[PDB]
């Protein structure tokens, strides 16, 4: 059952921004470890004297890592003369974010048809505004509300580059690499109260509801901007882990991003290969048993060979009624137990492919339990 | 002449500690680009609820990246109860640096025979108190003092691992990266007045003296431990690096890192190599008149196969009456134009070879100068 309740016209996300330390050495490390191009830059070489911003792009998946300069650059300067190319960057709030939650997502930004009506719209229905819109070179506008904790959901519409201001970097410093990442499927939030949360999202956007934990998906009207939330479940022998990111994050944030692949057995073997020159570690595999079951599961889905290969790169596989998921799972990106990155692909409900084909991957709750009880033997 | 007049007993370089907003993705960065080993950690893997520490290792040289959690992690501690596995850190101190002058270095540490006695010797001399001797597991005596800027000088000293509660990295993680790196040859500090620092530093060690800017170096007994610093000369028509240093650091600090290779043609084949894939830039290489004038410099200790092999690496070749210098140096580190690295190798003055073989690379101000209106032709 989808209402269709969208409250203003959202299209698809449009990029993540992670607020940095230094955004440098994390874009590089980034660029390396998931095989993202450097696409554009916004920073003293161009002349924002306020913020150092680079963009990373993979297909349709673009990351934005951006860093505050010190002050005195811009001291001279006010809002009416910025040389920041993102209006709402802010010196103080960017240096407390990172100081209170470390690396992380700032921004989850969805591209609208018109984001000064998106923002007017959501803020008449219960948005806490964050940066009023701002109009870029009679070309772009961008707008911020509140999402959850520090994170903002950021509109960006487009009249007719990435933003104005920003350098397409040369090629010579733009190396070609590409892991078959294509676009960002959902990204995933961690509060400490779900009811509240998903009333708040769903009252201003109008996107509807698509161990440890308790979850709800909220979804555009085509289902392709997907926005999970998750809350704890207190009392249980494992200590929750979405209690355990709300301690080391101070609060509430987002939690994971899920990255679509259009052949997840390429990435995941070039990934794999860079973990311990640079790149990205992996959770740990589920047992030969998980993957011994997996013929009883999706063995008209993948072949036997498809299988093992899922074996021996640590892929999970789960299944709804309408589609099938691979999907697997880096440990924390950063210093702190919080961030971390799915790799996932659909097989299923082709009509071009529906949203959310084959769902999140619930059903891998039962079935690691049961393989680990089952491996154990 | 040397009058060997160090107050007390300096052995080697011991270690370069950066603060970092996420030390994880620093070290990664580093590793990769430079060709260092994950060797020793200090994280909440290993109980320390204090700083996330990540140690590299080159031969003898020794990279140590931190960054601080959450103080709430450890807001029931009390230094005599801490899990900092480095007891001088302090999250305000850490915080305020990096906010201040972003990701830099904020120790230069030294190995002694006796931290405790040349931290005495040092502050009974002018040197300004930094972190009092403290005896880590009986095994390991640290002790830091102001050096210039936020910069530190440490000492440590071992009665008999890295650090006590520092684990050794499983060799999973740790893959055995080595692209010719083998010790920190000098490091370099900039500050607004070369005069007061040089008094004061030689004042509490004992060390001796050994366009743009102005420059003098201190030297340890043996000349291993070598510590030049800049100061500005101002009014020049092109404005000086060492001002603008200054100015994008907030003040006096470390400027670049000296790391000595055992062959600088493959330490520079293998960085090229990955500067666009995650490693580091370098600066744009001198014209070809640049070498061909190096026959006449040096053509008696280099080939002309050993030129051109200097010529497509974009080495700079520098020589004194005792020996002759091989460097070059990268593009900045990180977002500011502040710290960089240089890699180096000397040939001559062998006894082991002496410090300081060849210089610091003076004449190759006058010879790119030279070599640039040559080219000009
Ligand atoms: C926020 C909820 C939506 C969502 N994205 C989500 C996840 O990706 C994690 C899945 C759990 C297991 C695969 S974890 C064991 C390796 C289930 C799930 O529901
Ligand atoms: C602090 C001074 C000691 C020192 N380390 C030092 C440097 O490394 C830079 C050298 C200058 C040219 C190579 S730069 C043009 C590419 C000269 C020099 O004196
Ligand atoms: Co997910
Ligand atoms: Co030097």
């Amino acid at each position: 059952k989808n209402p269709k309740s969208d409250k203003f016209k959202v299209k698809r996300f449009h990029h993540i921004e992670f607020w940095c330390g230094d955004a440098t050495n994390v874009a590089r490390r980034f660029s390396w470890g998931l095989g993202m191009r450097f696409s554009a830059k916004s920073d003293l070489s161009t002349g924002n004297m306020v913020h150092a911003s680079y963009l990373l792009t993979s297909g349709d998946l673009r990351f934005l890592f951006t860093a505050p300069y010190s002050p005195s650059l811009s001291a001279g300067e006010i809002k009416p003369t910025t040389t920041a190319s993102i209006p709402s960057f802010d010196h103080g709030s960017c240096r407390s974010f990172f100081s209170s939650h470390g690396l992380g997502v700032r921004a989850v930004a969805i591209e609208v048809e018109d984001a000064e009506s998106a923002f007017s719209i959501s803020v008449a229905n219960g948005a806490i505004p964050s940066s009023p819109p701002i109009v870029l070179n009679e070309a772009v506008t961008i707008a911020e509300v509140k999402l959850y904790g520090d994170v903002v959901l950021r509109y960006v519409s487009y009249k007719a580059e990435f933003l104005p201001g920003f350098e397409r970097v040369e090629d010579a410093s733009s190396f070609p690499l590409d892991y078959g990442i294509r676009r960002l499927d959902h990204a995933v939030g961690n509060v400490p109260e779900l009811g509240p949360a998903l009333t708040y999202v769903a009252g201003f956007t109008g996107f509807h509801q698509f161990s440890g934990l308790n979850s709800a998906v909220l979804a555009s009207n085509d289902e392709m901007v997907l926005l999970p939330i998750n809350e704890p479940v207190h009392g249980t022998k494992r200590k929750s882990q979405i209690q355990t990111y709300l301690e080391h994050n101070e609060g509430a944030g987002l939690q994971h991003l899920a990255l679509m692949s259009e052949d997840i057995f390429r990435t995941l073997r070039e990934m794999r290969k860079r973990s311990s020159i640079g790149g990205f570690d992996f959770m740990p595999s589920p047992p030969p048993t998980y993957y011994q079951n997996l013929k009883k599961r999706v063995g008209d889905v993948l072949s036997d060979d498809q299988i093992k290969e899922c074996e021996e790169l640590g892929i999970l596989v789960d299944r709804d009624d309408q589609g099938t998921l691979l999907q697997i799972f880096t440990k924390p990106l950063g210093d702190r137990p919080t961030i971390f990155i799915e790799i996932i692909q659909r097989v299923g409900c082709m009509m071009y492919q529906s949203g959310g084909c084959g769902g999140f991957g619930k059903g891998n709750f039962s079935e690691l339990f049961k393989s680990i009880e089952e491996y154990e033997k």
